[PDB]
């Protein structure tokens, strides 16, 4: 049963706990991690053998160590960061101010607007991610050659990976958007 | 001495780093001017705060008093990440599928010139965005470098570089990277 809880792990990131499902469990046990015994106990923050026997189950990076509740809790943190104290407005201005021949202003606005249209087409496909995560596993709408791909980033960074991305590619689209508007005026 | 180890504190994230007085002190003054209890927690602490109180003043730190995931961090485990995001960044994210699927929706031959162009524009305002975050000259670990860039632009930075714990410009360089892979692969496919 893959939403079965096995345990709940207190956050190592806070100043209570997550849910770690069967389904998680399996996604470390299986490739491209497949945690050893001793890895797995380390990510549940715990005989570990007999609670997977009855279940029925078998590159490290500092990702490694989250279990999925916490590393979508730092993936929200970081985009809310990228959002909200990203000075956006600041390096507009200094960067504009490093372009300021004024027979060069027509190149870069269109620079400024090609880039904005080609991460946001990078950031939609992102949204479009519909690999496991939690006790979630939601049917896809990608073609599953992508889809295989973007599951394999989702597993090695215990679901941080991609909304990361997007939350970065948010501060950078926030920069374009005050460069355009700077540039206007 | 702000290069001073003030303690040493275990990783949140293993399967210690140094704590200098400098980033004790970053760690008291805006703009997060955090208290007693939530240092204590950065710095893993198991009365302690009054124990931590007396350190602070001893070394001439003053302390009377929005906490994220990334407020429990101490600096040189912040970078640790950034460094380990990039790396996942690079090695991982799979760029090259990603700029076959993109490349797919823009099949009409009419306008291969025109998503070049966009890809082109896009890699070069991008790498004009991550040479400046590499100009970065704040504060972090026991490392205070002279800077090179403007103060207004280095003050706004370095506002970055304190809520984040020195994650922030580095995390975003690292999202950036995997951006830049995907550009590269999809004019190498568009040129195949």
């Amino acid at each position: 049963n893959p939403n079965e809880v096995f345990c709940s792990v207190p956050g190592r990131l806070s100043l209570s706990k997550y849910k770690v499902t069967v389904a998680e469990v399996q996604r470390r046990l299986s490739p491209p991690e497949c945690l050893n015994a001793s890895l797995l106990g380390g990510v549940l923050r715990r005989s570990l053998r007999e609670k997977l026997d009855k279940i029925g189950l078998n590159n490290v990076t500092l990702l490694t160590s989250l279990v999925e509740g916490e590393a979508v809790h730092l993936a929200r943190d970081f985009g809310y960061v990228c959002e909200t104290e990203f000075p956006a407005k600041a390096v507009a201005e200094f960067l504009n101010r490093q372009h300021s021949d004024p027979n060069e202003q027509v190149t870069r606005k269109n620079m400024l607007l090609a880039t904005k249209q080609i991460c946001k087409e990078f950031t939609d496909l992102l949204a479009q991610d519909r690999s496991p995560l939690g006790n979630s596993r939601p049917n896809p709408i990608l073609e599953p050659g992508i889809q295989s791909c973007l599951t394999h980033f989702n597993l090695i960074s215990h679901g941080f990976g991609s909304p990361a991305v997007c939350a970065a590619v948010t501060a950078l689209q926030n920069y374009l958007t005050e460069a355009l508007k700077a540039m206007d005026k």
